[PDB]
């Protein structure tokens, strides 16, 4: 049976080929989920198709229904076999799906617009005049919406009540809303995307301070599927042989342009 | 019942209390381990027995008789439950024994005594003054001994043949050598077991160049055990709450006496 992958448009995850339309399939698409969704099939030994997940977001669960959104969501409500996407480990997520170990780690972390006057979470804390937030539906806010540390609490009851809304929709979004406002706008987001933009031309983003917590995207699988052992052994096996590092200088350095 | 917890001597994961006489069990003992297997058990609702390996090592599968020693080895053989130590999650161990998500990252690094003309991996491979080794029955002796990468073959095929053996019976042993050797070794050890020594008096090693590979430590139980879910939910919830942040830098940076 050909394997439906979830995944999602996130540079440079996954990014539209110049020429889709005269491509097919897994063919329309390029990035560094792309050549790892290839690897992982060809040593799990399936056949599979990439699907843009529909809602284009990563997955929460609604606080009052409970149904889960996103990629998440296509796992669990049986849409999809396996996602392989910048999909963060979570302890809420893992009630639900199943990740392999980490094939990448990142953490939270801060872009500005190049020579705004913040260093750290806590300077954006402190003060009013820059405004800062998060991805929607995303494990960035539910980070500080639980979080009990107190410079993060502080962050989280400002966004959350800050008007007009300083949550995206999507990462190119808060990028392109850090870009314009003349650095009255941070953006929270996490290392490895923060990372790729900025050797992205106009070069005029740069991430700051250290990285708020520690963490790593892993690939998913509904309970208990008979792909979950296989697939885990493909990513300890791609990580160390290399593969991983390999790629990650493909999409991101050997990418720069700054 | 007690569950028997394997782990193994090596700062600042488990160390004896200098002061220890008027302590028993597992009182006797200090570190981010002995902190970490304390949270765990906490989290997980057992109580334990912390117990130094008997062979000193980490684990390795002998190649004619295909016996593992080490940790790995007491997993495998049913001496204890669990092992909460500073061990590597690798392809050939996940085949014999389950890992949680990793609860530290780390990457394979090389330490010189101060002064030492060795900036990389590249350096010490073109030379020959400068004699360099490993750890006996780990990961990092693994990753020489398969690595396809020209710079780290070149390594092993040098190290494999070397007389006096540039190979150490444990990390003291190799952080003594290159203590004693006056710039004439260089030992390969992982990037947290680096930087922790090189902030202890007498302050004479340093860490030099990038990590060769990027990997993580995981909590191990024997293949199918009772308490692998339990753990891994708790590694999750840990990592979360920030508490392997809180033990890293009460064990890594407030240790610093340099
Ligand atoms: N290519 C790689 O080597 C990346 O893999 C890793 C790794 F080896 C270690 C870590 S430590 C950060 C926490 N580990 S986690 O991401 O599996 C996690 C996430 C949320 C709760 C508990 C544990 C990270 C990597 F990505
Ligand atoms: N990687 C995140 C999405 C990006 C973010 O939340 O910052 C997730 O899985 O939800
Ligand atoms: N962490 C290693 C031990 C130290 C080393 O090999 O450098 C292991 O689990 O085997
Ligand atoms: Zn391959
Ligand atoms: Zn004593
Ligand atoms: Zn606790
Ligand atoms: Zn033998």
């Amino acid at each position: 049976k050909t394997v439906v992958v979830t995944t999602i448009l996130e540079s440079p995850y996954v990014m539209m080929k110049k020429n889709h339309e005269m491509l097919e399939g897994n063919e329309r698409y390029e990035g560094y989920c792309v050549d790892l969704a290839a690897e992982i099939a060809k040593h799990c030994g399936f056949k599979y198709k990439l699907t843009i997940v529909g809602d284009g977001k990563y997955g929460a669960r609604d606080a009052d229904t409970k149904i889960w959104n996103g990629m998440v969501g296509e796992l669990v409500y049986g849409k999809a076999d396996i996602a392989i996407a910048p999909l963060t480990i979570t302890l809420v997520r893992e009630e639900v799906i199943d990740f392999s170990k980490p094939f990448m780690s990142l953490g939270i972390s801060i872009m500005i617009k190049k020579g705004t006057p913040i260093e750290s979470a806590e300077d954006l804390s402190k003060q009013t005049e820059i405004a800062y937030g998060t991805l929607d539906s995303g494990s960035t806010k539910e980070f500080f919406r639980r979080s009990k540390i107190a410079v993060f609490d502080k962050m989280w009851t400002y966004m959350r009540s800050a008007e007009p809304s300083v949550f995206v929709r999507t990462t190119a979004e808060g990028v392109a809303r850090v870009r314009k406002s003349k650095g009255k706008y941070a953006y929270l987001l996490e290392s490895t995307m923060n990372e790729y933009i900025e050797q992205r031309k106009p070069c005029d983003t740069m991430k700051v301070g250290g990285n708020l917590d520690s963490k790593g995207y892993g690939i998913a699988t509904p309970k208990g599927s008979s792909l979950g052992n296989a697939v885990n052994l493909a990513v300890l096996k791609l990580n160390e042989q290399g593969l991983l590092d390999k790629l990650k200088n493909k999409w991101w350095y050997d990418k720069g342009e700054c």
